[PDB]
């Protein structure tokens, strides 16, 4: 598994891009400059093994590179990436991880420490589902940590209702692990997207299953809630690019 | 109306940025380096005045960036940019020039040259409706060309046939003075979109009006031609947008 080519100069480019030119009316500026913010990304991880991190090891980068959230607009979501990304559409709609400064520098890198100079491999990255828990998800982990930790207002979730593998919530997906016990009092309420892949068996629906025990994790957190499956919204969405599923037919 | 800031660092980031990470499986990579494409592109319009530019001014620097194109892939529009890019789906579905290397990198940007060092202006740049048209559409003018002419196989047209003022074909379109007129012989194909915005008057139709002129224009070409109005794809799109709309209604 190959490390991202140029590291450094990726990191600086994307944080430039976006100091600069995105998500200006959407997102607030960050105000650590970005050789101030890689000199803390870099820190974290270089000059260790790989498998040498735990989840305070970006804790500093994380710090600097926070941004406070628009209320309500805080978008998570579980086995969706696709559509969860599409429905947000580029933080007109809702705010994804992706969207806010740390998300965007490092969404789909490769990187890892290594002990002799320069601090880091440019060859190779071990599986990393090699590596012990904290370190396979010291960075997205945190990530997903102060991401939930800055949200406030209402919150929206994206779940996968057609998998038979895997539920649409799950206590140690990243959403379980590290995004839902950290929302804050801030918080006032949890709205659920189930979404049905069209063709496809259904398998949960809201007040079964784990949608069931979401929802009273969630009502013990002092949180209102409610869900949904489908909304039209984002039905046309999946429609879009599927015109002929049963689901589909026009009046 | 106020110029980029830092224009010199964006352009490199975004270039940087493009080079290793984006659209690596949809479009090839550049062969010029960063600065070799920034040198080309300060060059053409850096010590002279705004209102300086002609035509040919970028033109060895869209040599320098122009990228072969996917046979079938490309897409042009007018009026319609956001639901037109959408429908693309980031070069999924197809390409537009915002999708290209040069389009990527100067998206949205605001520049002028200046006489007076450095070379260009930091603090202000004259409304472009103000210079002659040679000048107001050296840039975008140039980028059209570079592109359509790179076209092979199938393109697409998409066009907004629901607006009173402006037609949904015309000839000093972007489209209609760059774009079309410099599609070569590797073009067979000409498959148009009319989006017919929900809620809102008709306006053109296919066969009558420009697309009736525009179909002709495209014969004389030796193109094929066909054209649809609201193809289902779209036009869950848009529903998705305004689910209530009574052209969305559900079986
Ligand atoms: N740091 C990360 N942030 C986002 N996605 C990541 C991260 N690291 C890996 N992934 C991808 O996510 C999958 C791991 O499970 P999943 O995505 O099906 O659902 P999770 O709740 O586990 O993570 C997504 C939530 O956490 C934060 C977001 F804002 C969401 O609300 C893997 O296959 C990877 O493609
Ligand atoms: N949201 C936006 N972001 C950035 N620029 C924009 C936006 N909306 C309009 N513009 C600009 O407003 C001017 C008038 O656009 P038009 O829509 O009248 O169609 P044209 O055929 O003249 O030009 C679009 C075609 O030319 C090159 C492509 F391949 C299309 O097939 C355009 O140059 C746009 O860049």
């Amino acid at each position: 598994i190959v490390p991202t080519r140029e590291l450094e100069n990726v990191f600086l480019g994307r944080c430039k891009d976006y100091e600069i030119t995105r998500y200006l009316d959407i997102l607030p500026r960050v105000r650590s400059d970005c050789s101030a913010l890689w000199k803390d990304f870099f820190k974290a991880f270089s000059f260790k093994n790989p498998c040498d991190l735990d989840l305070g090891s970006y804790k500093d980068f994380f710090t600097s590179a926070q941004q406070q959230l628009p209320k309500n607009k805080v978008m998570f979501w579980s086995g969706v990436y696709d559509e969860a990304h599409d429905y947000a559409n580029t933080g007109r709609k809702y705010i994804t991880l992706e969207d806010t400064l740390p998300g965007y520098m490092l969404n789909s890198l490769v990187w890892c420490g290594q002990r002799a100079n320069p601090g880091f491999n440019e060859k190779v990255c071990p599986d990393f589902k090699t590596c012990p828990v904290q370190a396979r998800e010291s960075f997205w982990g945190m990530a997903s940590s102060s991401y939930a930790h800055s949200a406030e207002g209402e919150v929206t979730y994206m779940v996968d209702g057609s998998n038979p593998k895997v539920p649409a919530y799950r206590p140690d997906s990243f959403f379980g692990k590290y995004e839902l016990p950290n929302l804050t009092n801030k918080v006032t309420r949890v709205k659920v997207i189930v979404l049905h892949r069209l063709g496809e068996k259904i398998i949960e629906k809201c007040g079964a299953g784990s949608l069931l025990d979401l929802e009273k994790l969630v009502k013990a957190k002092h949180f209102a809630f409610d869900c949904v499956e489908n909304p039209r919204a984002v039905l046309f969405l999946l429609c879009s690019d599927n015109p002929n599923a049963r689901e589909c037919r026009l009046a």
